[PDB]
């Protein structure tokens, strides 16, 4: 069959799916359907039968509104993902939900949807394989080398972080990233100059990555060329400007923003087919245009030449390939538990009171050496948020090393980073002050919902850092952060709980890990061996009383030493009181009722919760006769221990505010 | 005095302030001070004795750490900005915070610290000097024409909202726009070659902006003829490239990444001192040095002409006139109030079971014709959000219009729209779906936090939105906000909640407000009188029974419709149920101890709440004795109606969890 052939059967598949689910988007797979046959049949190397398969080139659809676009190239090249899941496009628990989903649809690389998140995980990919080619690699045996391949469009391109991760691509000259911009004139509002005039090859050139301009995105030949161009350049990363026309085929509706989210209806389908000359009814392919588009045989070849190659380096670098099929398959260091049990045993023997912001660097001082895999940075706060550890060695400087100076960039750090878990091989950790995780909410969402593993170290947590003042001092933003689904967030009380939180973080499988740090001094609390252990159960009991309690202070971070002393007065009154440290909400939410009953026994009401943050939050715990010593507005630029003073998180105000509840 | 005598005087102040407070950020101001001699001296149009004045030009420190520069030129000016409060820099209730925050410095603009932000704010500013000359300037009458100035540095730069606002700005050809770039080669990590090697000019030229490059940032000559050149290209934004040392004067610190963020120690700044050839002691200025800075005559005089010209326009167009300064002090039209109480009551009285995104779009047709201050926009969803009416027109078609096609852009749309509310004369009202107020959320807290007047249109709030699935469907966005301070946000249950809920927002002068809209289609429920004015008070009684409640049912938005059939079904079988609407959480918290009692009594600990998104913002409300059918997790790829059976809100699972609880109860 001829190319145009071959790529319409992506035209009729797409505008057949949504036809049929009566929702979706059209006109993107059929603008991008000519690029896509050249890009994946000529050039992306993959074996469908194993989508896993560790030097698979990775390929991401940015403008991920296209889903019908990446369902059609999975279906015919031969992955895991049959005709009837093509007829189910957007039904209930399909293979092919409305955007892309990484982790049930074979083949899926990564799960876009909001615009511009895309590309920045592309550049963690592209990241990930320099790196970890840098670290692995050994001379005539050459294990990791693969392209990362991103498509995107006009919403991509007008989004903040395609500049934060495009910016920072030109920098670590990525040769392998190869980016193809659907260049179709179209967004919602209509044409786009209206809204977005950029020379958008000049922006990427400012970007120090190699620019391919005026590709007839419709012309096999303009476009093999031009990926031909983009492989051979192997010191920056290639822009190719792509021109295309949206809903391609569809006389009455190509080039219109009519074709980019919405069904094209029963009659234009029928004159898309006529102006295509598709002869086939909806969801038939013939055996021919399978035969072509197939790859399962070739992808097999390549997979197994890999996998030769594999072995022969595993025989010239046996703990090196050990080391290699590890860090691919997620897989902790077997004595990682019982090193990093060690190390907290350690600290809570030799108390320290220092802020957590340096007991969080202190765990990643005894943690790297142990996990070679950390691929961390800081969006240019290293000697604030404390990154760095002796063992740092940036990636700028020296491709093989384990540090990344993401600049001031704090979203597209955090989505390099989810390409960059999603890529394998690597741990990433992430940085900025706690408020600027503003900033990055959307990646950090993402990685939940992805189930990725990612720890996310934020520093100067409250009012505690002081004189910056309320646009930095958070408030609400812990709250925001507990109550998004598969995040884990601790908020460490002294080193000791933080080795513990860092130790969670590092070890969880399926989602990432927030770390929510003080610039200011934390006094170490004294545990027994029972308390210690039981840190990790994110809720524990810290100070007691015999009996059943009168009163509970439930504390968190820089205020459980607030709520000892608090608890300390009302105990040498005769007050029968406890204080419960609760670094974590989602791990104490996950124990056993028995274990929850212990901590927080549901006959005791009289409850008294003390952050400073958002007060509302804490009704969780403290229901509707509780109290709770929190913030309700924003902060003020003075001296932390003034600020403390002037928002009532003095030993005064909490013990009032106890003996409020026990009349 | 020489220009870099005057210069270092901003250099010597910010120094010794920072010192005295063992806090801040002498870097920028020393590294800028030169520039900003030039500009303030030289070029600013402004009145130190009026920072209100309606058509000075404005002024916006986006790298707001060097606060310290700015409150040396207020000081040095003639604002009511006294000495003793650069000595209480950093301090509890000074007026010299860490960051600059407008509202209680007088001459600061804009609040920033937030990166990135104050360009985009400038861009506001920009964007609004530009559309209300267009609307109000007649011939011979240009009662607006000032420009708008902002200083910016590496972190600014190399955030994404810079992409966003500085691509916008050159599309819309801001001319009277001129950005400074703090071009000194460090950042906090160190020498920002290793993360940061953009060619920024090549960068903003592909922007459509007019680039200056290599600017000597420590020549006076050479930034006066640059701000020249800027001021004389009239149909792009400037970008005024100014190489500069961080910490000029320090000869150990210049130059540094260790200049940028604290003070430079007592031993430094004597050594600071002899460089500069500076001889005052801290907070000391002479006489002499005060008369050449002060812009207290000069900006007298040309607030005077000014005023003289508004009176001449007055004359000649007194309608406009009165326009102009009903806008510009943010009032509404006297009319107002009368008019949009009759248009809910119309409502109230004609059902229509519409979406709230569609009622959205009737509030602003019929709020549009009565508030020509809107300045509203959509990024790139205005078929979706619903935000164009009959009378809209978009600026890059007429200047003299009201609505903004914002692009792919919500971050820099919502503090681009801060800009417009910072500047007056203009209501500005943006929209995306609600889950991308994720991509904005900064903005939309520094909002809140400068307490400005911006209604913010958030459409497809649930698992309602269907098939676009879980990237698109909010879950934990509506309590995020809810928890934010100063912020207010509404999800009316139909097309009456939603125009209180647009009538609240634009009369709310003092903060901002979300409003939480929906795809799909919402029932209009019954009310009386007292009903319809009690929306406004952000829960109130919905359907009730005699005697005291055996369950309160607390509801919003989508899931009112669901609680009142489960409050049906349960009182057809003799249980006592009340349905509380909850539109605005926020609203309802703010009425007085009497009204809360009346609506959820403390008596009533039987409570279930309902709606489609995250379950544990609840427990506000429902306590540890209640239910709450919400969500706990992300959503799914399906039709809305199948999500709501999926995900459990279906009358039957409402019934069957309240009796559930009642069961437990009893
Ligand atoms: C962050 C974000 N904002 C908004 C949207 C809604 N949206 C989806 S596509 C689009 C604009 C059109 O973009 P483009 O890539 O040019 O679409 P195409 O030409 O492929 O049809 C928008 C606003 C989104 N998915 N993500
Ligand atoms: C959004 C955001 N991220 C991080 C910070 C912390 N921060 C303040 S300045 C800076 C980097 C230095 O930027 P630059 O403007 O080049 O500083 P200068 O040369 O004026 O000292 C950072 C990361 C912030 N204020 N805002
Ligand atoms: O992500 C935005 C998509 O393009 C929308 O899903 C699409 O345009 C449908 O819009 P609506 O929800 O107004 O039917
Ligand atoms: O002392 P910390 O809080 O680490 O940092 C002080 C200031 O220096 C830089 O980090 C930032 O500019 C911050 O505002
Ligand atoms: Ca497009
Ligand atoms: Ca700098």
């Amino acid at each position: 069959s001829s190319r145009k052939e071959l790529a319409n059967a992506i035209r009729a598949l797409s505008m057949d799916a949504v036809q049929k689910a009566k929702s979706g988007h059209p006109g993107a797979p059929m603008g991008m359907a000519d690029i896509a046959e050249v890009l994946w049949r000529d050039f992306l190397k993959h074996n469908p039968q194993n989508p896993s398969w560790a030097d698979r080139d990775r390929f991401v659809l940015s403008n991920g509104h296209g889903s019908m676009l990446i369902y059609s190239l999975l279906h015919l090249t031969g992955y895991d993902l049959p005709m009837e899941e093509l007829k189910n496009f957007r039904q209930l628990h399909s293979k092919t939900p409305g955007h892309p989903e990484v982790g049930y649809t074979a083949g899926v690389e990564t799960t876009t949807g909001p615009l511009g998140q895309g590309i920045a995980n592309a550049v963690g990919m592209a990241i990930a394989e320099k790196t970890l080619a840098a670290q692995f690699n050994r001379p005539g045996h050459d294990i990791v080398d693969h392209y990362t391949y991103a498509f995107m469009g006009d919403g991509c391109m007008m989004e903040g972080i395609s500049h934060e991760v495009c910016s920072l691509a030109g920098t670590l000259k990525l040769g392998k990233l190869i980016a193809f911009y659907d260049d179709n004139g179209i967004s919602i509002d209509g044409h786009v100059e209206g809204w977005f005039t950029d020379d958008t090859a000049m922006r990427f050139e400012a970007y120090g990555w190699h620019v391919i301009r005026d590709i007839d995105g419709h012309d096999a030949a303009s476009i093999k060329r031009a990926v031909e161009e983009a492989r051979a350049v192997t010191d920056k990363p290639s822009l190719l400007m792509c021109k295309t026309i949206i809903g391609f085929g569809s006389p009455n509706k190509a080039g219109t923003h009519d074709s980019h989210g919405a069904p094209l209806g029963d009659a234009e389908i029928a004159l898309t087919r006529e102006q295509l000359g598709w002869k086939y009814a909806p969801f038939e392919i013939p055996s021919e245009i399978y035969a072509q588009w197939d790859a399962k045989e070739a992808g097999q070849a390549k997979e197994s030449a890999w996998n030769e190659k594999f072995a022969a380096y595993a025989k010239a670098y046996p703990q090196e390939a050990a080391e290699f099929t590890r860090r691919m398959k997620g897989e902790m260091p077997s004595d990682f538990d019982a090193k990093a049990k060690e190390f907290i045993a350690k600290l809570q023997a030799n108390p320290a009171k220092i802020a957590s912001r340096k007991a969080s660097q202190n765990a990643i001082e005894a943690f790297g050496p142990l996990l070679p895999e950390f691929l961390g940075g800081s969006a240019d706060l290293a000697p604030s948020n404390l990154t760095l550890w002796s063992g740092s060695k940036a990636i700028n400087e020296d491709a093989a090393g384990n540090y990344i100076h993401y600049g001031v960039r704090e979203f597209g750090m955090t989505a390099i980073a989810n390409g960059i878990s999603l890529h394998g091989g690597f741990l990433p950790y992430t940085s900025t002050f706690l408020m600027f995780v503003e900033y990055a909410r959307n990646a950090v969402r993402m990685a939940a919902l992805m189930k990725q593993r990612q720890v996310m170290v934020y520093t100067h947590d409250s009012i505690g850092l002081g004189e910056d003042g309320p646009t930095h001092q958070p408030v609400e933003q812990v709250a925001s952060l507990r109550v998004t689904p598969n995040m884990s967030t601790w908020r460490p009380c002294d080193q000791v709980e933080s080795a513990v939180a860092w130790k969670y973080g590092v070890e969880r499988q399926d989602g990432p890990t927030a770390l929510i740090l003080s610039r200011q001094n934390l006094a170490q609390q004294e545990r027994t061996e029972e308390q210690l252990a039981n840190i990790a159960r994110g809720g524990y009991v810290l100070k007691d009383c015999a009996g059943q309690p009168e009163l509970i202070f439930i504390a968190t971070g820089s205020e459980v030493e607030l709520a000892v002393a608090a608890y300390e007065k009302l105990t040498a009154e005769g007050v029968k009181a406890r204080v419960v440290s609760m670094p974590s909400t989602d791990a104490f939410d996950k124990q056993d009722a028995a274990y929850r009953e212990s901590v927080l026994p549901k006959a005791v009401t009289a409850r008294v919760a003390v952050e400073a943050g958002i007060a509302d939050y804490w009704y969780k715990y403290v229901g509707l006769n509780g109290a709770i010593v929190g913030m309700t507005t924003f902060g003020e630029s003075a001296p932390a221990e003034l600020l403390f003073e002037e928002f009532g998180f003095t030993v005064d105000n909490v013990v009032a505010k106890a003996k409020e509840l026990l009349h």
